[PDB]
């Protein structure tokens, strides 16, 4: 069968790299996946993710932060790769989260094969549908509302 | 009050940067751009970019030889950044593509205001409608122009539908 994961990321971009700064992601079930990543640089964030985003990470000692490699391969976990199941990524606005997701494995040909090589548009189907009334920058947080807005959108 | 273009890029992808070969972009009125940037390294290429893509673009001496900065100010003009209509932008997935096209401005904080921060995946939608069958895919689809084009063309078909 088919499972539909939610995800967004925060980072740090300048137009030529995108520095990953954390992941949510949520599945259709119910299961939640976060990570803050210890090899992004907080020197280079500009004013915007240094007000808005890195005062909201967690304290430096929880386990939440993690190695470049370990996010992949907790994402591999996640995601289930190794299972039979095929997967579905959704994002809202997500192209560059998309590319911050996809850059966790090197060039999109070292994706897993069972992991799309394209995200889904949530704010394409939702004007699809005719823009229906949804509900009023921490990842999962956002992540965690994207499946929300998803459920809304497609009942 | 509402224009649509259509576009696809060429890149050299590494898992770092995404360096810019080509952009091709059609508007459903029929005008056409492409351009290949002076500025990306050939060396740099894989073998996939060597064979698929760097022989079907154009002799060095062509006018569609440009910089960065030229693109830029070619594509502000192509699109109308500064008129009424409102744009969107298509392409068969996005991703990479938008990245690739909107890092000619620089960061996301430097996109002109009237661009859209996200790209219409034509993929999408063609799945949203049932996978209708298609045309043969083209001669030269990695020529980032013709890839435009034809994207458009099954735009039209998926949306000119009886439903
Ligand atoms: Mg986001
Ligand atoms: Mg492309």
């Amino acid at each position: 069968s088919m499972v539909r994961y939610f995800y967004d990321t925060e980072f740090i971009e300048d137009g030529h790299t995108i520095e990953l700064i954390s992941i949510g992601v949520v599945a259709e079930d119910g299961r939640e996946y976060y990570a803050v990543s210890t090899e992004f640089d907080p020197e280079r964030a500009g004013s915007w993710v240094r007000t808005h985003v890195l005062p909201k990470l967690p304290p430096p000692a929880s386990q939440l932060w993690r190695s470049r490699q370990q996010i992949r391969l907790d994402l591999e976990e996640f995601l289930r790769i190794d299972g039979t199941d095929s997967i579905e990524l959704w994002a809202w606005v997500g192209a560059y989260d998309h590319v911050a997701l996809c850059q966790l494995w090197g060039p999109m040909t070292a994706l897993p094969p069972t992991v799309p090589r394209f995200t889904r548009e949530l704010r394409q189907l939702w004007e699809d549908r005719g823009c229906p009334r949804m509900p009023p920058h921490d990842a999962l947080v956002d992540a965690r509302d994207q499946l929300r807005r998803f459920r809304l959108i497609t009942s």
